[PDB]
């Protein structure tokens, strides 16, 4: 019921965390590659405190909303946010929290999932989270 997952990159801390945080780049590598959020319904930024959201649809027509409440955004340092699906009937069921902190070295990022609803949705979330970090990464090195 808790995940985590790390990546260096080539790139400035304020840059990483750019990254993670605005929605201009946000709504760049979000959801695992396959699938997209339409500009249509979202609200995918963790700059600021507030209520953040974000429907995905696959290369099938296939609709998935997450939603969720920002914790915490201390700009250089990291972000925090709360994680849940939605039903077929738009309701949310078990609550969860994202963490997305950098720390420079270049500059890595730590990806932290906690209070999943067991192991085997810990798992699914990680081959998630693995999957949308790859296009984060090239997202990355696409802006050098």
């Amino acid at each position: 019921a808790d995940l985590r997952l790390e990546r260096e990159f080539a790139v400035a801390p304020e840059a990483l965390f750019a990254w993670v945080s605005d929605g201009a780049k946000l709504l760049q590598w979000w959801g695992p590659e396959g699938l997209h959020v339409p500009a249509d319904q979202h609200d995918l930024d963790f700059t600021r405190l507030g209520p953040w959201f974000s429907v995905m649809v696959n290369g099938e027509g296939q609709r998935y909303k997450v939603s969720g409440q920002v914790t915490h955004v201390k700009p250089p340092q990291s972000v925090g946010f709360t994680w849940g699906w939605h039903d077929d009937d738009d309701r949310r069921g078990a609550e969860s929290h994202v963490m997305f902190i950098v720390e420079p070295c270049g500059a890595r990022l730590i990806l932290d999932h906690r209070e999943l609803g067991d192991d085997e949705m810990s798992l699914r979330h990680e081959e998630g989270w693995t999957s949308s970090l790859r296009k984060l990464a090239a997202e990355l090195a696409l802006e050098h």
